[PDB]
């Protein structure tokens, strides 16, 4: 009997590749509207889950929408037949499930900013503004003959996974010859490590320490990348306008300024431009740039390009490609399509 | 007609104005479509999953609860918890209206209803809101604060003066609306006898009181739900005892040490508004010649079981 | 005379009272010496280094900008960034005056100016401030709220009464001042045609709108600069479209989903106040027989270049 | 000449067994009203120090009351002959001393929740919600021949207490063969360790490090325990109503729900119920449960019992027993009695 | 009678209303029993242990201090620090009353007392509070804001109208109460000569002033204690110099650079209220024919010794 | 061609000896008014940069003022010809540069409080209230034959500066014999250490850890010192009144109290007096003491002397001496003078 993919199965897969925990703590991510128990009939990717996107899912026979922007952000205080209420009610009434992969996708090594850089034809792309992840170096002290079965039992129970220990010789008190064994755990394992250590240790009152270690994460908001060939600011702006099919672009800085290194935060990344320049950027590319921030940037020589917040729409095809690949790996046959609807609230003239 | 949700909302607003609710509250049409024709109305304290099933079973597409099912914003709508209730409403085209603190402060609302279920006399609203009006000024006449704009559009439109002369003088008056009632028994009774009396009249499994059992009670202040914070002011207003729910140890100990008598009839005693609201709505419907069924939900939705 | 900075400040205050500015704003003489004789006045949106160089070159020692060059307090004055501009003003004895939110809310200010550059009709201030006056009371007569003290020093000084009897009755009236204007086109036009029309009239490189291109527009609300926050209220006030700058994605998406039409003419479109303010000041100077040159800065100070 | 116990001596003993530092930082604990210098004539334990409790101390000739709840919590702005003022004035006027052992006793391994679990007849009782205590692993580097007198001097001065060091061999710079010696200190000792190390080290400029270590405390708010035999929620509720002589109990959950593991926070512990369930509880037992929190718990399947906040009264006899034992150990002859007054503000009908 | 603490409190409230104290303050009966008969009253700035010993020694069971011995809530009452004082009061049945900011803003309070000790003329309260009254409205007459309730209970009780028509019109008037006095010397004097004059009249060990020593002084503003924050407003009100205590370096430097003259007479100079309050209370007692001894504490409680 | 000292050069020197980073985060320090590019013609030290001080710089031909107090503290919202505006405009109009060495000088081992103690003739002067500086112990694991060129490359690139490593032998997994090498970095180096380690390590995926270490700083607010000979509080007060030429001093405490150890925070240090007593002070010396704080101190037995905030004026001559010395070391010929103007806003009578 089959194991068709349920929303719960899809969530586990999504979380494996683009962990929901990497989203900012103010964000609203994951299954926003739906039922974990329901079988997935098809997946439509979207930037914003507008009414037209919901109609498109219905029309295609897909019961799952993955959007970048969370349709419910600050809690809803009503669900009436108007505004965002009309969209949420339509999802529910048609048994459509909506998952938001928001700032977790903004900070993912294969996420919105990698996608933007790739669509711009850039090279040497890497994550910037890296998160810090908390780990612990576990240190226990144990007699040499006790070292093996202590290690095997900790390893049998999934610690140091495999069997990754570092062994140090020393003398406790030199009353007692001991082996100081070390290994790494993620922050959530501390309590279980304690349990296992106390349980399988030789000493009645065993001696063990957790030393907090911070490591630079692979996750971070933005990428730094480079153009193949150093070019002028205005030429770079024109090139990316064309590549992303943007109706209008605006830039801040001398039009003939030479550009090689590019920092990109899709959406609304103003606030990071000065740090981007400190990180080596010649220009900071983002959306939703306002007058006074552009004015400040100009006077300080910080070069900007506004590609519009709407340029995050690249994640529809990008996430479709990712998900198709993840599904291939797992041998899952479910269709994924990028929504073709242009959902930009702005029309340019 | 037939009566739509939009028309029901207008009527309810007329009798229990939604603007008398507290600013933090969430009242009105919480879940639904104002264009839908009302098939029947079920009244509820809390809109539980069982209450939604009762509406469906009775053929009613409208529920009016006291407590707002959505209070702080909901950040997801999953098939779990409160999500299940909200999703069931939507999937069955059931409209949910919340008449919350507007009903707590209404002259015919929760506290009137409590006082009447208790058999009390000389019941009056306490803790009255303050309404703002303007005495428009040499002629003079009144206006609601909201008419100030239109009145001026009117005033400045026609007058002999190149610049007509007029004044809006802010006047404040005691509202008919407020949180709680003061009321009285027919004859003085002991605090313990009064507590038992109301236990029995409200069908409460357990009541608790603060104060000597032989304290004599004539004047009673009532705030249904969770009214702790108002007990000192009630005594100030003449109360021999403050009646509310959800009384906690330290608040009761403070009251005891200050000589303030309390009775905890439980928050759940607000359930009286089910039948109370059904009666009101039947009467309002009768005035407007609306032939729509109203029933009080019969489900006991108290999360507590007493032993 | 000759007119000093102190005299100019008095005049500007008379016509565009600095007290109508928002409490968070920074307006008035920001950089300078009130005793210095004005040689000429250059009007500006933003006081950039290029604008200071233009003043110097024209022989003008006074600049009036809309945007305050010093807004939050500056914690240093170095030869870098905004420091360079501030230091250049000081070292060339150039006086800088900021007519900021006081000009945004004036009946002849930024939004009147925008509406006129757009060719609009029936232009009126919206979002009006409220002025406080006192009806002094049996005689009765008016006073500005600021006269309450002096009036009383006067009132209590001479009266038959050992204790004269008098009342100050607070009266509130709609101000002539407020943020934004409502106005109308001569004949209904599509939203896209209106957007293009104003693009052309204001010489804007790029405009963007929210709403169906064939929406019909007659009534228009305008808040120059960054007026998002006021669009729902404008529709409430009758607007078919809200015109402002600095519109961001999520605010535009919200408006679109609620049926609220917008046009982003860019914050930089406040530049119309350069010529607008020059015309006002020339007229005021003419009334007072002041022979001082006023010119609108010709420098395009938009930090954005469009492609 | 005698050393009769003074309030100061009693405070030291109380603090040894139920450290005042384990109280929450918002709490008001310790000697609230009295004189450290005064000789203790007898001790009366209480939940709340009401006027009747003060009269009872006077009547018995006891000059010391230890309550759980602090009679002064937020500061008093007056001391008049009414309300709480009347109680505080009576203490002072009769030279009665009042000590509050409040949240320090809530979190103690022998405190309010252990007492509650014991009175309920539960087994396998352990502290939950454990505090974290900050320690340091001190690391110094020292030549082998210098190791002994360095160690002895640090130990003579009460560090590593005894003589608990761990010894590591290594090469500094291999210009210099060194011994890396390690030991533990509590957080308050850092400065003294620094002093002693600098003082007795071989090197003119000695090399030493303090590495912060967090350890799970023995102190925590609540206990987890189990019934001898799995029973129904309603049967468990009835049993504990009887054992604690409670006039009325209420529960939330299906009456026939099977219960084995019980989390208990006496007083007002709502806020911890969801975490208790994550920790393995079948039911969360507490007091002062309000409607909307009970409603939430019901819909989420979290089972609750309200035993009333007043059920903290078990600490009168419990603390009497503890104190009698502590006094026996120290050979102190001072009487301790649990106040017999029922001080519950509520009467049930 | 004999006069109880409750009666004393009523009298003091009549002459120096406790409601004129700041909302953050702690005034009234701080420590004591309102039912106890007053044996005698000692006045104090700070109620130190030495002042309590003085009361005990004189046979007085009532102390009135300016500064509240309990200000923020006390979290313990031990035989140490302030605990020792509070416990000594209680154990000797001594009643402590604090007349704090109510005395600072009274027309016969701390600042009147300072100005009189200085020999000044034309002394008037400054920084006046605002009292709210209602003109009840065709008859019309006044009421204190507190009478609004009773008046309405009365008003609505008897009238021809089924619904009587009445208005409460909020009127605001300048209070007699406020923080500080303005006053003047008989003849202009230098700032240094004035500072020395007041040093001598108040027996101050050390005074310090801000401003040129030859500045001419006629009009003086005084806020006893720690009145920094009010010096710019005092100059606005006509003061040549602002006199207060507890002046710090940066506040003095700011004043100096702005041309605002100051004198620091020390916070401790509020001690004048001991004799000042004794005289007031003797007079009030004389009016009511109360034969109770009042004495000003003779203890110098300044924590500072000057060298 | 010459390298005359520019403001930028002076700032680097100032920062070397009295690091601007040791200032409190609310403070406003460094070049407040001026141009980094401008050549320094002379330096005038000041407590407060009043108009007279600016006139004095002009008159002397000096274009640089270093003050203790920042003339711009909370941002200026205008620069008009009055008040502080007149002073700032005069600086600018005369091309005078103004640097503030504020709380960095309050906390410096040779700063305001060392200067005060020295002028008082005190002995055994040391910094109190020490800052804590964050460092990292870097730990990498590497095979023995790889140890040399790994070390040399890290050292070639300026880590462990020189060549300060500690070497530990151990077994990774005993599959692999490894050397655990350790060294110290300042907190700002973490990212570069990561770069260098990844770059020059043997392992494709090298194993390395940063362990946060806090060390007691040499910087702190205040000093503790002692009088040569134990003396009475009143005698000490009189002595320091004379030594600092103060017009009036006031003290709190019994006039015959014996004083040996003195804590000093020049300026306005009330808030630290209780901690000073805990640190061993017999008296806390500061300025701007107010009534109620003095009253509190008296009742608690905390002895105080108010030497006035203006007594920070000792830093004019003190900083002149320091700067002359720093300039001598660098062979810089620029004149430094302490402003002679008494800028105390107070006149005493
Ligand atoms: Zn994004
Ligand atoms: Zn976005
Ligand atoms: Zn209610
Ligand atoms: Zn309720
Ligand atoms: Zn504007
Ligand atoms: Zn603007
Ligand atoms: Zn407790
Ligand atoms: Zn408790
Ligand atoms: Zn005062
Ligand atoms: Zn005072
Ligand atoms: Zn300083
Ligand atoms: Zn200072």
């Amino acid at each position: 009997a089959m194991d068709p993919m349920k929303i719960a199965d899809l969530m586990t897969l999504l979380d494996h590749h683009v962990p929901f925990s990497t989203a900012e703590s103010w964000d609203n991510v994951g299954l926003l509207i739906g039922d974990e128990d329901v079988e997935v009939t098809g997946v439509l990717t979207a930037l914003d889950c507008t009414l037209e996107v919901v109609n498109e899912a219905i029309e295609k026979g897909y019961n799952t929408i993955i959007s970048h922007h969370p349709l419910i952000f600050k809690g809803v205080t009503s669900l009436k037949a108007n505004g965002y209420g009309l969209i949420i009610r339509k999802l529910i009434q048609h048994d459509i499930n909506l998952i938001a992969m928001h700032t977790n996708l903004d900070v993912n090594p294969h996420g919105v900013n990698m996608m933007l850089a790739k669509v711009m034809g850039l090279k040497n792309i890497s994550i910037i503004n890296n998160q810090q992840d908390v780990y612990y170096k576990v240190q226990t002290y144990i007699p040499k003959d006790n070292v093996g079965p202590f290690k095997d039992k900790l390893s049998e129970n999934g610690l140091a996974q495999e069997y990754c220990f570092f062994e140090s010789e020393g003398r406790g008190q030199e009353d007692v010859d001991e082996v100081k064994i070390e290994f790494m755990i993620d922050a959530y394992q501390k309590s279980r490590a304690e349990q296992l250590i106390k349980q399988y240790h030789p000493y009645e009152t065993p001696v063990f320490d957790f030393i907090e270690i911070k490591q630079t994460s692979l996750y971070g908001l933005g990428v730094m990348a480079e153009v193949d060939n150093q070019m002028t600011l205005e030429d770079f702006a024109a090139d990316i306008k064309s590549k992303l099919n943007i109706p209008s672009v605006r830039f801040v800085g001398e039009s003939n300024q030479k550009i090689k290194r590019i920092a990109i935060i899709g959406g609304s990344g103003i606030g990071y431009e000065y740090q981007a320049v400190q990180q080596g950027a010649d220009v900071f590319v983002t959306g939703d740039i306002k007058h006074h921030d552009a004015l400040d940037a100009k006077i300080h020589g910080v070069n900007l390009i506004d590609i519009n917040h709407y340029s995050e729409y690249v994640m529809k095809e990008g996430l479709k490609t990712l998900l198709m690949n993840w599904f291939n790996i797992e041998k899952i046959n479910i269709d994924v399509e990028a929504s073709t609807i242009n959902t930009d609230p702005f029309q340019y003239i």
